[PDB]
């Protein structure tokens, strides 16, 4: 059982080098661009935010996420419709020319931006690259480069104001990494992408930096991971239930019954358990089965109970029916719970 799940992370230890060297043109790739849209006045102070493990971030085995960030100073927020995720733009500079009223456009924005990167790719075709426009807002454009590697590049307002009030209950570390760190990190900016409500012309929350950085610093103890003695099996936790959802979602391909969930909601509901164990001799290496169990039946619940909660917006459900089957919540309890209660036959050779 411990050892299943070991050999497990030994397997995905052997395509380290496949993603570290795919990701070594993504960043080829994207700093390319990034001098382009730097040439616009609306995109002139575009940077890149540091979101994965290589600015390059990794959710999918062989694909890759960016976000590049825009320094929009001193930014009022309007919330929609009590989404408390969702939100228009105001102001109190050369993102003028985006607005309808005093409420910036995201698509306007989000337009120009891919007019932006669709001559860049075609223009120096003499790089491989073409581009699939997605559905969401978010990802904003998505490159195939050579027919193999595929990269989301996100745009994102930075405001360096005060957090939003629907998150002040949010980001539950206090008991974890401390309060001092939570202070800390509620002064870092917040971002805000393009993504309409199921339309109109919202932009959404964004903490995909903090999320790195409790990833990356994620002990109650400050040298957690940081020598032999102090070894927590979290971040293998979150690799194994990340794999555990992909393995399951090609399984049921044949009729894509589990495509609305993400690494986001295993992500998410990881975070929470993390909150709910936050001491480190909860996540000793070697219980690493027992802390996998832990993150599995959490997400159970999650499942069971239709209610995962954004760990920085609490009252936004991402299991909520507007935003995912009832079918298909039931059918991943139901595959979940299989999988559990048979030690994972899905990780089986
Ligand atoms: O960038 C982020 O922090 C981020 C936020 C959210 C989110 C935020 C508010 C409400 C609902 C959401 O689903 N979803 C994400 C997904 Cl699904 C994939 C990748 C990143 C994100
Ligand atoms: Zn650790």
């Amino acid at each position: 059982g411990a050892s299943k799940l070991r050999a497990v992370l030994e397997k995905l230890k052997l395509s380290r080098d496949d993603i570290s060297t795919a990701a070594g043109m993504v960043k080829g790739v994207v700093d390319h661009l990034l001098l382009r849209l730097k040439c616009d006045s609306a995109f002139r102070g575009v940077g890149l935010l540091n979101t994965g493990s290589y600015h390059v971030k990794i959710s999918a085995p062989n694909e890759f996420d960016v976000m590049f960030k825009l320094e929009v100073p001193r930014i009022q927020l309007e919330e929609y419709s009590n989404t408390r995720a969702y939100y228009f733009v105001k102001f109190k500079n050369p993102l003028s020319q985006f607005l309808e009223g005093e409420i910036l456009s995201a698509s306007k924005m989000l337009s120009k931006f891919r007019k932006i990167i669709k001559e860049e790719i075609n223009d120096i075709k003499d790089t491989d690259v073409i581009m699939k426009r997605k559905r969401g807002g978010s990802p904003a454009v998505t490159l195939l480069i050579s027919e193999k590697i595929s990269v989301d590049i996100t745009l994102a307002l930075e405001s360096k104001s005060s957090w939003p009030a629907s998150t002040q209950e949010g980001l539950r570390i206090q008991n974890w990494l401390s309060a001092k760190v939570r202070k800390q990190l509620r002064l870092k900016p917040f971002y805000l992408v393009p993504k309409h409500a199921k339309q109109e012309e919202t932009w959404r929350l964004s903490f995909s930096h903090i999320e790195k950085e409790i990833l990356n610093n994620h002990g109650k103890s400050k040298t957690c991971c940081e020598n032999k003695e102090e070894k927590c099996c979290r971040k293998d936790c979150l690799k194994l239930m990340k794999y555990l959802l992909e393995q399951l979602k090609e399984r049921f391909k044949d009729k894509k019954h589990l495509d609305k969930f993400s690494s986001y909601h295993v992500k998410t509901a990881f975070f929470h358990v993390c909150t709910q164990n936050p001491q480190d001799s909860q996540w000793d290496r070697k219980d690493l089965g027992l802390c996998f169990d832990n993150c599995v039946t959490y997400f159970l619940q999650c499942l069971r109970t239709e209610k995962l909660e954004n760990y920085f917006i609490p009252e936004f459900n991402l299991f909520s029916s507007n935003l995912i089957d009832k079918r298909s919540k039931e059918f991943l309890t139901k595959q979940i719970e299989y999988e559990r209660n048979n030690e994972f036959p899905v990780f089986d050779e």
